[PDB]
């Protein structure tokens, strides 16, 4: 028997905790006949900032974490390709692409942990207190939250004043007024009561693509993983990799419907930006991927190859998960 400590920043009443984290741990426990048990901690209950989750797993403070790599500035530069403007098709396909990309192109980026899964969320949405966002000019001078440097870089090119912060910080920032709005997918909105703190929501019609998504890593302490009995390690392996990555993304995007409905029930205004206007967003944001390629080249990586591969892998896995 082995008890693994799991830590993350999600609230327990969230779509992620209830339908991804608890489900994954329970499947692992059940498939092991109860030999693998978890002491699970949501809502950063074991202390620290969300940016510190990855190092807690690496350092063996806990055994497994689920975090956004970009919560730790410039630590994980190559996975950021999936956060560039208008990259994602759907989360399941793009999550599968993320897994294969890191495994084949950038295996050393996470080599200090045992990566169990990699995934993205559904299409990003704008949530604002006062201003409806119909065109990019409506963002001018608004203080807008993003989760990672590539999303805040895009927001800056759209004319917003970008503010980086992790998910749990968003309510206190909305309430004290250090931000006017936030970029989030629909699925997470009710877990932070953002439909109660904002009045206007602008999504992108699917015909125009997805403005952005963020990447997530499910990472395990390497010592803890190597210390498992081979039979229990196999159970962990069976619940790691490509299929698990796609499944996590699929479930995260499947919660978007419920978030939109919570907004609608609260009598908020939802607008869908049509594909034609989406083209003005892509025009304004087009330099972000050019700058990322240049940053990768300066880091000694093959930035053009990484972006070329990422688009191809998204295309390929979208044939599987359409």
């Amino acid at each position: 028997t082995v008890t693994l400590k799991f830590h993350t920043f999600m609230a327990p009443q969230s779509n992620v905790w209830q339908n991804m984290h608890k489900v994954w741990m329970d499947k692992v426990s059940k498939e092991s006949g109860g030999r693998i048990q978890f002491e699970a901690y949501p809502a950063m209950q074991l202390g620290g900032s969300p940016a510190q989750l990855y190092d807690q797993a690496k350092d063996g403070v806990v055994d497994i974490i689920w975090t956004i790599p970009g919560y730790t500035a410039g630590r994980f530069p190559r996975i950021e390709v999936f956060e560039l403007p208008f990259m994602m098709t759907n989360a399941e396909a793009t999550s599968r692409a993320c897994w294969e990309y890191m495994q084949t192109m950038a295996l050393d980026e996470f080599k200090d942990t045992q990566v169990l899964a990699l995934q993205v969320h559904g299409p990003g949405v704008f949530h604002t207190k006062d201003k409806q966002i119909k065109t990019a000019a409506d963002l001018k001078g608004l203080k807008m939250r993003g989760p990672t440097r590539q999303v805040t870089k895009m927001l800056g090119y759209l004319g917003a004043i970008p503010v980086g912060m992790p998910l749990p910080a968003i309510p206190d920032a909305l309430s004290k007024g250090t931000i006017d709005g936030a970029a989030l997918p629909w699925e997470v909105v009710p877990s932070v009561k953002v439909h109660e703190l904002t009045r206007f929501h602008s999504e992108f019609d699917p015909a125009g693509g997805a403005l952005y998504t963020a990447t997530f890593v499910l990472a395990m302490n390497k010592a803890s993983y190597q210390a498992l009995p081979p039979d229990l390690r196999k159970i962990i392996d069976n619940n790691s990799g490509l299929q698990t990555s796609g499944w996590l993304g699929r479930v995260q995007q499947a919660g978007d419907a419920a978030g939109r409905q919570a907004a609608l029930a609260h009598k908020n205004t939802i607008y869908a930006i049509p594909a034609l206007e989406a083209q003005e967003f892509k025009r304004k944001a087009a330099v972000v991927e050019v700058a990322w390629v240049e940053d990768m080249n300066q880091r000694g990586f093959d930035g053009r190859q990484l972006l070329t591969t990422a688009r191809a892998l998204i295309a390929k896995h979208s044939k599987v998960a359409a």
